[PDB]
C-alpha cells in the first residue's frame, strides 16, 4: 500500500499518487486520483475504534454527510474500510477534493470586502440548509471552511454535529478536548445544556470578524481567558443577558466579575463596511434569544448582492439519527460505523 509521510494509505488499487494535504487532531488528509472515475479526489484517514468519543466523531459525520446534499456542504464520495470487523483498524472518507481552507487562506492573504461578502454568503447558504435539517453543525471554524480555485465554498467536519432539541436534548459537555475554542459561543462555556440554532451563528460572527481583520476576534487559552476576551468587547451582561444564563453558578460567576464598558464595534474594525459591522453586531450579541437567526443574516443588506432565496435551497425533511449514541461502549459503535459503511462494499444486500 502506499505511504504518507511514514503512514499507511491502504486505498488501492482504485485510488492511486496521494499527496499530503493536511490533518486535523484526527484525520489525516490526502489528495488522490480515482482511476475507476477519472478524477481528483480527497481521502481522510481516521483510527477510532480505541476512544468512544472518537468513534462517535466518525458515524456522526458519516450519517450526516450521506443524508446531506448541498453545493456548499461537503460530500461523501466513497468509504473504505476492511472486509470483517475485526479486521476493521482505519476508515477512509473520500470526498471532492478542494484546494484550500479560510484558515490556510487568511495565513497569506487580505481579502477584499467583495470576497468577504461572497464567502460570508457561502457559509450561510450552507447554514441555512444545515439549520433547515434541524441539525447544529456545533464546530464552525476557518479551518472547516473549504475553498476551490474557482472561490467556491464548502463547509465540512461534522463529527461534532447532533440535532437540534434544546428542551429534550441531554448532550451535556462538548467532549471535545484537542481542537479550538475561539469559536464557541459564550452559553457553550457557561450552560451544559439548551444548545440550539444560535450556537452556529455566533461562530459564524467570530469568523466574520476574523475575515475582516486576518486575526481571531476572542483568541482565549482557556474558557477563562476566553469569557474575558469576549465581555472585554462586549462589555458586562445586562440584566436580560444575565437571565439566560441557566446555570446560577455561572450567573453568579459573571456577577462576580469587575465591570467592563463595551467596545465599538468601529474601534476594533475602523475599515470595516459599516453594513458588515451591523450584521457583525447581530451574530455577537451575549443573548442566543437575540442573535440574528440565518434566514434574517441573509437578507441582511450587507449581503443584498448575493442575497436570493429561489436558489438558497432547504432540507425536504428535518434529520433524525434514529438513536443516541452518548451511552454507547466503543465496542458497539464499532458495528454501528461497519454497518453503515456496508453499502459501500461489493456484495451488499
Ligand atoms: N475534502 C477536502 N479537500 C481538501 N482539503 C480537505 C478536505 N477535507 C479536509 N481537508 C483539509 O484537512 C483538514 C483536516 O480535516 P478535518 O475534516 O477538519 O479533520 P478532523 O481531524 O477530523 N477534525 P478537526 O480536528 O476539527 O480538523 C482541513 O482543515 C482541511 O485543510
Ligand atoms: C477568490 C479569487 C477571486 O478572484 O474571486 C473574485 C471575486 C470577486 C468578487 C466576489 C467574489 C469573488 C481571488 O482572487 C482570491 C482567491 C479567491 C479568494 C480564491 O481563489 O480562493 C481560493
Amino acid at each position: 500500500p502506499e505511504m504518507v509521510r511514514g503512514q499507511v494509505f491502504d486505498v488501492g488499487p482504485r485510488y492511486t499518487n496521494l499527496s499530503y494535504i493536511g490533518e486535523g487532531a484526527y484525520g489525516m488528509v490526502c489528495s488522490a486520483y480515482d482511476n475507476v472515475n477519472k478524477v481528483r479526489v480527497a481521502i481522510k484517514k481516521i483510527s477510532p475504534f480505541e476512544h468512544q468519543t472518537y468513534c462517535q466523531r466518525t458515524l456522526r459525520e458519516i450519517k450526516i454527510l450521506l443524508r446531506f446534499r448541498h453545493e456548499n456542504i461537503i460530500g461523501i464520495n466513497d468509504i473504505i474500510r476492511a472486509p470483517t470487523i475485526e479486521q476493521m483498524k482505519d476508515v477512509y472518507i473520500v470526498q471532492d477534493l478542494m484546494e484550500t481552507d479560510l484558515y490556510k487562506l487568511l495565513k497569506t492573504q487580505h481579502l477584499s470586502n467583495d470576497h468577504i461578502c461572497y464567502f460570508l454568503y457561502q457559509i450561510l447558504r450552507g447554514l441555512k440548509y444545515i439549520h433547515s435539517a434541524n441539525v447544529l453543525h456545533r464546530d464552525l471554524k476557518p479551518s472547516n471552511l473549504l475553498l476551490n480555485t474557482t472561490c467556491d465554498l464548502k463547509i465540512c467536519d461534522f463529527g461534532l454535529a447532533r440535532v437540534a432539541d434544546p428542551d429534550h436534548d441531554h448532550t451535556g459537555f462538548l467532549t471535545e478536548y484537542v481542537a479550538t475554542r475561539w469559536y464557541r459561543a459564550p452559553e457553550i462555556m457557561l450552560n451544559s445544556k439548551g444548545y440550539t440554532k444560535s450556537i452556529d451563528i455566533w461562530s459564524v460572527g467570530c469568523i466574520l470578524a476574523e475575515m475582516l481583520s486576518n486575526r481571531p476576534i476572542f483568541p482565549g487559552k482557556h474558557y477563562l481567558d476566553q469569557l474575558n476576551h469576549i465581555l472585554g468587547i462586549l462589555g458586562s451582561p445586562s440584566q436580560e443577558d444575565l437571565n439566560c444564563i441557566i446555570n446560577l453558578k455561572a450567573r453568579n460567576y459573571l456577577l462576580s466579575l469587575p465591570h467592563k464598558n463595551k467596545v465599538p464595534w468601529n474601534r476594533l474594525f475602523p475599515n470595516a463596511d459599516s453594513k458588515a459591522l451591523d450584521l457583525l453586531d447581530k451574530m455577537l450579541t451575549f443573548n442566543p434569544h437575540k442573535r440574528i437567526e440565518v434566514e434574517q443574516a441573509l437578507a441582511h443588506p450587507y449581503l443584498e448582492q448575493y442575497y436570493d432565496p429561489s436558489d438558497e435551497p432547504i432540507a425536504e425533511a428535518p434529520f433524525k439519527f434514529d438513536m443516541e449514541l452518548d451511552d454507547l461502549p466503543k465496542e458497539k459503535l464499532k458495528e454501528l460505523i461497519f454497518e453503515e459503511t456496508a453499502r459501500f462494499q461489493p456484495g451488499y444486500r
